């Protein structure tokens, strides 16, 4: 329930949002897969049809409509595989061990690009309670988007409180129009200008970092960036 | 710690209802897309005419559109009512691939209690299993008794080795061979069947390929 909370512990109750959001996930796997094959039949169907009376401007809509199904449905079941291959286990862990190896990689990363990652404050060993894999990926997603996005630099900063830790990412790349802010966080959800990209696929990310991280009691927040482009603020409370 | 009642109680709303939200938002995305899909047939209905094609991909269409609505939120049902959409489908499936699907017996009315998408989608995937790794020929054959019914389900491609014979059913799971040429069809199945106090298993078919067997207990 986590209505489990009639009663019991902080921690009993977050096993029970783990149960859960577990049943939630088999829901939506199974759910993803099983789209697949009325949707497979139908691409059959379309197939037969401009055999028996060629290209028309209706099919052509129903065909590039039902490759969209194809593709979110494909892009939600590469998902469903990722956070089922994270057991959950909400565990006692300290930020510098949870995310240092994430930021390691993307000063690797960034180098390669010929860009350039700061750390202006490092993360220290300050005290979180969750699924270490979904908050580290939930970083390493706001910084690879920044790294791709990015023009010359991208920028991490960390900031401890009595109440929580504050990460802010920082590009020096196109921003998001004011309106798009809010928009960036819902599914499948992607800018007109990453349609203009014309690469990757998924608006995925975001989506799946707001989940974890209100799912982790925090917050996150996309705002004009100081460097030019894309802020991104993540607000994590203490354990203790 | 610093933190309102209120603070906590938004915190907490939200915390909860995350997942939720999450997957109605999925639901809204897949169906906006699926939305004018309809009205691509329903304007080619209108230009070029009714077809066994076009009534094809409105059904299935049809079908999407329930399960997307699914993503927002046992019975008693006979065998025949239960699966022979599933079967004639396999056999439209069948028939394309240039396959042969064969019934050796049909289901009767015969009374199930369960989840009658649950058991439908337990057929679908061992069939359409069989259509894909099968190399011409498929057949399913339905036992009754005063116990329940199994339902058997042969192949004339590639087997699978003993060992996989257990594996295979776990989730994410793909033997080597096939990673050659998800891995949530066995895994949805087994769930499914258990689920109806039933089982499943794999076996070596007389044809020569795999042979997956289906049992469900009878209501009372
Ligand atoms: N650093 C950035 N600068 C500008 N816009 C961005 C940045 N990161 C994300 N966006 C915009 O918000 C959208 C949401 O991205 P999100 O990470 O949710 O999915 P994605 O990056 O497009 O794909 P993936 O799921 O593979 O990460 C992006 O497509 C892009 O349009
Ligand atoms: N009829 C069959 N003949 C031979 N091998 C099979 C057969 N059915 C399943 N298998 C093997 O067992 C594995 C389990 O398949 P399962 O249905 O669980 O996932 P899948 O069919 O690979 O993917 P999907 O979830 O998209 O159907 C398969 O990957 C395949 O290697």
């Amino acid at each position: 329930q986590e209505f489990l909370a009639a009663g019991a512990s902080f921690n009993q109750m977050v096993t029970a949002l783990e149960r859960m959001m577990t049943s939630q996930q088999r829901l939506l796997s199974d759910i993803s897969h099983e789209l697949r094959t009325p949707l497979t039949r139908l691409q059959l169907g379309t197939a037969l049809l401009r055999r028996r009376s060629g290209e028309s401007k209706e099919l052509e809509r129903i065909e590039t409509e039902a490759q969209r199904l194809d593709s979110m449905i494909n892009d939600l079941l590469v998902m469903s595989r990722n956070q089922q291959k994270n057991a959950l286990v909400s565990e006692t862990i300290k930020a510098n061990q949870l995310w240092s190896e994430v930021l390691d990689n993307a000063a690797f990363e960034a180098e390669q690009m010929g860009k350039s990652l700061t750390v202006n404050f490092p993360p220290g060993p300050w005290p979180l309670y969750g699924n270490p894999n979904a908050l580290e990926s939930a970083l390493e997603n706001i910084v690879r988007n920044a790294l791709r996005y990015s023009h010359t630099k991208i920028e991490v900063g960390f900031a401890v409180d009595k109440d929580g830790i504050t990460i802010t990412v920082d590009d020096d790349g196109p921003g998001v129009s004011p309106e798009d802010r809010e928009q960036i966080f819902r599914p499948f959800y992607r800018t007109d200008e990453a349609r203009d990209r014309e690469s990757g696929g998924t608006g995925l990310g975001l989506a799946i970092v707001e989940t974890a991280i209100q799912q982790h009691r925090g917050w996150v927040k996309a705002e004009d960036s100081p460097l030019g482009g894309l802020r991104l603020v993540i607000w994590l409370p203490l354990y203790k």
